[PDB]
């Protein structure tokens, strides 16, 4: 709109946005750079069709938006540790990857801030990413709302996805994408602020997720169920989602910090690859 | 025990006394009746078997708990424009008053400090009264959660007793105990803190009841229900609660800022009529 | 590709499909009309891009599916009693139409089949339209839980939509596309049963949804309300649905039976106008 | 009232009678028997203060129900096995047994009949005894929402009390009154019906316990928790309820079939103990 050096075309009201114009095979002047971190912070979610780039292109480009490093428990291609799958072969039976709303890895001391993920082999159709605003989500709470929760921490761990929840379950993720983790590393615990403040916008968002958020800190088991069940519903109605469809070399970047994410596992039967290089964070901080 | 001029036995290990060696037709001496005082501030719903009072002793007695004054809704005995019925025909298929857990005309600006029930008749078994204490309602939320609502005021109004709310619904009170209503009066709203001191004993008190309370003030509609729900099942688990069994001529006292209180409607067809006089209170405050 | 008169490009594993190599400004033989049909069945959704057709091409293509008929609620465009308005002025600051999961006009005692929208204006983006398929909710329940509720009826009316308690809030439509309704035409009910068989397909749906089912028949709201959440949360989640962007003279058609879907009120400031026409169904049946 | 041969007092208008007129001591004649039977099958809890009887009386007394069975969990007094203890030492801080809702040992296959407790010695006040009619929790049910769930069986385990559940947690029982048990008979896995006849009042009962029942055999584990928790909220409202205070020599038999009861923790800090001979049961059926 204002934008001169790329195009961009924003999918709904509330997040996301499509950038065209560009070839990201190819160095970026200071000009289009500028543009796409600013639409990367405007829009949140952002996506490039057609860009056919190579694993080191893929790395260089995540590296504009700040250091590379991989998330714990995924698989990377063999010559590339920075270059993780999300990986699912045509006859699994196992439990989806990121198939309930999170954002990644916030266990974590230090979160990632951003994930870059590219299509490599994805269906015709099936297999969208959903995602969604929390700044959004912090938004329309009341003022009142806002004032009682701004002060509280929340306790996060992997005990779900590779933790002792995770071995007492059935459902298994197949070792395709998925790394076999030490329990205790699945078990350690951190704590973040539940209403954060993004360190480059300075915009604030509400930030809990209950694949990693065991419990509000200080709070009883009942106190804190109560207080983010209410919250992952106002967080996670329709109005404040976008949907991603993916086509083959598509490159699509997600603030980590302000957004949520989810697979959508409508393609059972059908291979699906992508990878992504993960960006580091500092601390999420209040 | 440390009691030496009348008789306690608490009822529960959370609230509840009888109070027994003492003939509420004669007057009471200072010592007597700063032991009753003092029981009543402590155990917080007294009773007092076998008390056979006049009206005039039972409106004296209450007068020494404070000022006494009527709730709206009730209808007085001929004479006594002080004492109100409780009063249920054997044949009646209304609506049993006081069948929610609450505390009594919170809608009021200024709701009572206590009242002073008395059984005039009752059923052999059936039409118990059961209580529970808003202290230890209080006292059980974690450090954490009591700092996150304590700032919180509460919308309270009559809506649902002899307000709109209740015109549009089909389940009335009969005409024995309740009188005809003014509309608006129903509707008119008061705003009352979330957690009260009480201004006597100093101790603070959850307050909030889902007869009266409205919502949050300043909430929006799901932020209100999410909190207040938590809030009354907390409040409402059968450990904090006690039950009172009538006999004729009981008198009991209970406090209306520190307590809720419920009727039992497990006497249908069965006469039943208690007398009540109310003693006024103080805007509750922080 | 069993296709070979249409192109169909399905929108999830789900539902939903975008058809071309199609002119709807001209008739379709059978063997087009047959592939169109077909896709509709098996998609639920379908839409049409770019297919700048006048209002008596729209009255004539609905009416293909079945016979047309308005729905009460809406106005229509002027000269044309079937062809509906689903508009909102940029500066309108009351509720938007249809922003909650619904399908339309169930509280009718034969509610429609089908309907067909056509974009005239739209915004650049914001304005999508969230659906979900009622044939995966039904069939996503466990074959105990099928069992449990196969037999169970709902009580439908129009009254939060324009009967008492509608009059009752403070929260009204703007009168650019809703009528004045009568408020007895608002409260009437009629039932329909909770699982659905297609009348053209067989297939079994669920069938309630939030806007105008009140309760389940002969259960008492405590027990309806349960139910009902229940299967709201389970029918809504983000995997069972889909979402359509619009653009100028995109054609879209829902089964209304089969199908859910909502409003997304993102483009708060921004004109919005599409025209439906609805075709009539007979009564819902097991 | 029809009662001849001893005295009984209904304690609640739904549940409970206090027995007195008789002397446990001695041997009942025929008569006085039956009017005691009779006054168990129609009250369904019931109690004898002021009956210092021996353990063998305990023993035989216990006996007239039916045959005598320890359930597996409490330790037994030292040359009795059919006397088990409900014992608190003073200093105790461990959880206190049997403190949520629910009826003994349900994941046996054949569950007991009924429990014959006795006072040994008890707090002044605190440590009451809850229980509630299930003959009521099913009667206030809808015909329609009876006829729901009346097919429905339940998967019930010990998982939570001593088995895998248990060693998850953090919070443990004290070995004062409770034994270490083998995890394996911890979590095996019985299925009863959700709703019961009882095999000699011919009345029916809803048949579920948060304590031991893990899910509707047959329903994911979302379906059935939305059922089961309906059912516990509606089966634990405060008007089903009745709450028996202790006193020394106090025997009170409960049918462990059509009630549930709970242990009230107010006494911390006093030493409580009772004892108690279970009647065994025969498999709950529809
Ligand atoms: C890669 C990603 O891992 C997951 C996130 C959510 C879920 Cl449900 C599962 C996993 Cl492995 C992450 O948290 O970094
Ligand atoms: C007497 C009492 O009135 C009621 C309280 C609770 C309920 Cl559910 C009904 C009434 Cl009339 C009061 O609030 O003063
Ligand atoms: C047009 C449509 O009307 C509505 C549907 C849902 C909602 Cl929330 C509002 C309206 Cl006016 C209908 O039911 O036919
Ligand atoms: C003795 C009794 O055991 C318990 C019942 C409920 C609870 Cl929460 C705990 C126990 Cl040990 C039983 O089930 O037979
Ligand atoms: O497969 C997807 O769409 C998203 C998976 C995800 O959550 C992730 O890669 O962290
Ligand atoms: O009838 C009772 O037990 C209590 C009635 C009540 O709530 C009241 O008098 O305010
Ligand atoms: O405006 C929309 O997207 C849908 C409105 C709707 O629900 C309807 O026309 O019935
Ligand atoms: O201690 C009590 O009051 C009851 C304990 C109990 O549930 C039991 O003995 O099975
Ligand atoms: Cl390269
Ligand atoms: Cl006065
Ligand atoms: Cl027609
Ligand atoms: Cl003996
Ligand atoms: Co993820
Ligand atoms: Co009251
Ligand atoms: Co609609
Ligand atoms: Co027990």
């Amino acid at each position: 709109n204002k934008y001169r050096f790329i195009d961009v075309q924003p999918l709904t009201g509330v997040l996301g946005a499509e950038i065209t114009g560009v070839d990201l095979r190819e160095p970026l002047d200071d000009s289009t750079w500028n543009e796409i971190l600013d639409a990367f912070h405007t829009y949140q979610v952002i996506y490039f069709p057609g860009q056919a780039i190579t694993n080191e292109q893929h790395i260089a480009f995540s590296r504009r938006f700040g250091p590379v490093d991989p998330v714990p428990i995924l698989k990377s291609i063999e010559g590339y540790p920075e270059v993780q799958m999300i990986r699912r072969e045509a006859n699994e039976s196992s439990r989806f990857i990121g198939d309930d709303w999170h954002t990644d890895s916030t266990f974590l001391d230090a979160p990632p801030a951003a994930v870059v993920m590219r299509a490599i082999e994805v269906p015709e159709y099936g297999g969208d990413t959903g995602f969604l605003s929390m700044y959004s989500a912090w938004e329309t709470l009341s003022p009142t709302m806002q004032a009682t929760i701004e002060g509280l921490n929340v306790v996060h761990s992997a005990t779900k996805v590779f933790g002792s929840l995770y071995q007492a379950t059935n459902w298994r993720f197949s070792n395709t994408s998925v790394k076999v983790m030490d329990v205790d590393a699945g078990d350690r615990e951190t704590v973040h602020p539940l209403v954060v403040t993004h360190p480059v916008t300075g915009r604030r968002a509400l930030y809990c997720n209950q694949v990693y958020c065991q419990k509000i800190q200080g709070m009883t088991d009942a106190e804190s169920k109560s207080l983010l069940q209410f919250l992952y519903e106002h967080a996670t109605k329709f109005d404040f989602t976008c949907r991603v469809r993916w086509k083959k070399d598509q490159v699509l970047v997600w603030d980590n910090l302000c957004t949520m994410h989810r697979a959508v596992p409508d393609y059972a039967g059908k291979f699906r690859y992508l990878t992504r290089t993960t960006v580091a964070g500092d601390k999420p901080s209040r």
